[PDB]
């Protein structure tokens, strides 16, 4: 065999061989990982091709997350993609997204809050470009289809759609739960699409907003955080034993605002038909729900009229079903 090779030399040649083995296993997982990332990139190009904004968006994120987890740069994966191509139809979208993202980014920076929201819209724009730089060589320029053109509105919804699905259920913009607020702006934009009333002016307006008007952020005309309106049957906390802490020194009107708001939030965690059906069921079955459904004035109660709070809580559900039945 190696017969006669000294003890020392056996050790040395045993170490120098260790080195090559690492260099080998490396060259393998590198080839392994790149081949993998090459797939993730295609998934995203697929979505992008068949116009699914809210999807190419999520797909591109998968790629990015992997890439970043395996210390890989666009330059690493580009050589492997010399086989594929991005349709001029895809670059068309890609550019429209960059625009939308870029503007929504600038508008989101309001005097109220101008850190998280703008910061997130960028998070997206930045990592969208990532998917594109994994293909487009740094010296080349994008070749879009001047003919093709998507609706700024359809793209915006998509971005918000995405930000909502990836933000944390504790992620907050200004005083609101990001999830809730993104869901609120999606509905707001859609309403404009339905009334063919989408222009630079109405849009910059929704994008610029942080729902600083409870009155209109919850659709509960009497929303407030103080005294409010009178009664004869103010909404009190007791009488029920299943009302979590917070709702205590909460008196009537202001209390319905509070519950209403928390519902809006919990309700924004729905990802589908069944998911929502439950969150609503699980909500109706609470005791703070009955605090909403209980009147506050003789008239409204000696008739059993659907209160305003419930009136509103039913709308919030509707806009959510809608904000879901479009994701499809």
């Amino acid at each position: 065999p190696l017969g006669s090779m000294p003890y020392s030399d056996a050790k040395a040649m045993l170490d120098e061989v260790a080195k090559i083995r690492e260099l080998g296993v490396q060259r393998v997982t590198r080839i392994e990982n790149l081949e993998n990332a090459k797939k993730l990139w295609d998934n995203a190009n697929s979505m992008l091709e068949k116009g699914n904004i809210s999807g190419y968006l999520k797909a591109a994120n998968e790629l990015h997350k992997f890439m970043k987890e395996k210390n890989l740069k666009e330059d690493d994966l580009r050589p492997e993609l010399s086989d594929k191509t991005i349709s001029p139809k895809g670059y068309a979208i890609l550019q429209s997204l960059w625009g939308a993202a870029s503007d929504y980014s600038r508008a989101a920076a309001t005097l109220t809050e101008s850190t998280v929201e703008p910061g997130l819209v960028s998070a997206v724009n930045k990592m969208s470009a990532f998917f594109m730089d994994c293909k487009l060589s740094p010296n080349e320029r994008a070749t879009p289809d001047p003919d093709f053109k998507v609706g700024k509105s359809k793209i915006l919804v998509g971005i918000m759609q995405f930000i909502k699905d990836v933000a944390d259920p504790t992620s907050k913009i200004w005083m609101h739960n990001t999830k809730a607020l993104m869901n609120h702006k999606i509905a707001a934009i859609q309403k404009l699409e339905r009334s063919n009333n989408v222009n630079d002016e109405t849009l910059e307006s929704v994008l610029s907003s942080k729902g600083e008007n409870l009155s209109e952020y919850l659709s509960y005309k009497y929303a407030t955080k103080d005294e409010g309106r009178e009664h004869r049957y103010t909404a009190s906390t007791e009488n029920f034993k299943n009302v979590k802490e917070k709702y205590q020194q909460m008196r009537g009107d202001a209390l319905k605002t509070e519950i209403l708001a928390d519902f809006k939030d919990k309700l924004a965690e729905a990802t589908d038909e069944q998911s929502l059906k439950q969150i609503v069921a699980e909500l109706k079955s609470k005791d703070e729900y009955r605090i909403l459904a209980k009147g506050q004035g003789l008239t409204t109660q000696l008739l059993g009229l659907k209160t305003s709070s419930v009136s509103s809580f039913e709308k919030m559900v509707e806009e959510t079903r809608e904000s879901i039945k479009s994701q499809e």
